[PDB]
């Protein structure tokens, strides 16, 4: 109950520019080591989604911040795509790449990457205007509450899917408010419907511009326990262990986990 | 090709010392059972949780490269009614020879069989472990997991084994990530088709200490050791990630983290 109120209004001076700066531009933005993060992190999505096993016409996507990338390989699968985040400012900065207004961020080097390893052909520019075509509304979401996008949202649920990046364990106290989160969230999935997940490894603080925010450091095997404890069966789990040259000033990230898992 | 970085393997291990290695390994602080999310209690409840399925059982159970330790057969001697022991050094044969037979100056491994039987729950008292292990070790061979028959030909061991043990083997005496393949294929020789392998292993290392030794190894990842499971005939069933913290994280070595794999060979 505390805590879930200091992760608000430290959240208040979340700079997103100086988020989108710090973890998807050079050297953690930079596609081109394939032994990166960024790689990684899209070759988990491209690899579990080419397997045809999760599909279906509704998908949410928990806490999106400023960030498209972890829809690239979701949106040839799913018509229906919901973006949230707890953040105006973020939502905003969704808006404007959605909208191809001025000052937008440029998420080309993804796109173009995600087509490479998909390796069916498509050009960037495809891809990118296909997201935008699916990705129909950007709503507010708490994953505290335990109906996280209010009484009756434009959302149509329940979900076939939720993906979701960095969100719990960066807006959780400790295990426990993580654990709720993870309950509040399979809620708007589906029974049989799939959870995608990537986080945080054993991280404690990370640097948004002005905003400190402080994390709860989660483990793997935390993570797993955590996914059956809310009714999932963990179909794939697999951790990325964190370079020294990735390394930066910005959090105390020591890894970065991706989980698939299958609600019961 | 690959045969001089293997003798270059060989040439190093000759300076292996067992009792240096156990002590900068296996007593405290990277011997420390108490701290939980220490590295001994992730190996131990990796082995521990995998036997307590059920699904790891059968007549002989074959360990590959042991070195000088036994913390990898705890659990594991409740389900093998045949182990084999094996390693490439003499020096470390003996030092296992020194525990199987109560010698004082032999390591003391107490504290690991104390944890494997809090873990398991059975209630199991550490004496009644060890003595059930001294009595399940029916072989100590020389073993070379860069031959096509890695025990030798005709050797002891009932062939083909219903499961196979390994930790920190494979990666930690091949010099490039080819060899490395190779090793695994060998050992798989061993293995019966359905059996089961369980892998302990070093992630992205390239250096560590046995004994003011220093040893360099090739440096392999998670999803490397995955596909090197699947190329050799395995359904890898589990593959589990331990990040070595900063704290455990001393002089021993450069270890960035240590993997757990269930494999199961069709
Ligand atoms: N109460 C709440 N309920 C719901 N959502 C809430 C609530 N409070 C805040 N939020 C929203 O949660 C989002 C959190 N993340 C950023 C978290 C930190 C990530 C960072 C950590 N350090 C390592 C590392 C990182 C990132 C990339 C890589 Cl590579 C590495 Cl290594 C959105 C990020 C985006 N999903 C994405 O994937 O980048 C914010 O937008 C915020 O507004
Ligand atoms: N050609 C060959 N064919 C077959 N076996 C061969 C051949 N050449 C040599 N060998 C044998 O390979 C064995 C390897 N050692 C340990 C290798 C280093 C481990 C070290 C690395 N740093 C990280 C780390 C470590 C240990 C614990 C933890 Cl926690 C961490 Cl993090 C015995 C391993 C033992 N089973 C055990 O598990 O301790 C030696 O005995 C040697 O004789």
């Amino acid at each position: 109950a505390p805590g879930q109120a200091a992760v608000a209004s430290a959240y208040q001076r979340f700079e997103p520019r100086a988020y989108l700066r710090n973890n998807y531009a050079p050297p953690r933005g930079d596609l081109c080591n394939p032994n990166g993060v960024g790689p990684w992190k899209l070759r988990c999505l491209a690899q579990t989604f080419a397997t045809g096993e999760v599909s279906g016409r509704t998908l949410i996507d928990i806490g999106s911040g400023p960030t498209v990338y972890q829809l690239l390989s979701a949106c040839s699968h799913f018509e229906d795509i919901t973006m949230t985040d707890f953040l105006e400012v973020n939502r905003q900065e969704l808006g404007r790449w959605l909208q191809e207004e001025p000052g937008a961020f440029n998420w080309s080097m993804y796109s173009q990457h995600a087509c490479l390893i998909e390796g069916k052909g498509e050009c960037w520019q495809d891809k990118e205007r296909q997201l935008r075509a699916r990705v129909k509304r950007v709503l507010p979401i708490d994953v505290h509450q335990p109906q996280p996008l209010g009484a009756g949202s434009p959302a149509p649920l329940p979900a076939d899917a939720l993906v979701s990046a960095f969100c719990l364990e960066a807006v959780s106290p400790d295990l426990a408010s993580f654990q709720r989160a993870l309950d509040h969230i399979t809620t708007l999935l589906r029974p049989g419907g799939h959870l995608l997940l990537i986080g945080a490894l054993e991280e404690s603080w990370y640097l948004a511009g002005e905003a400190r925010l402080t994390v709860v450091p989660v483990s793997e095997e935390e993570v797993r326990e955590a996914l059956v404890r809310s009714g999932y069966k963990v179909r794939d789990l697999r951790t990325y262990i964190m370079p020294a040259h990735l390394q930066t000033g910005v959090d105390d990230v020591k890894g970065v986990f991706f989980a698939w898992a299958q609600k019961v």
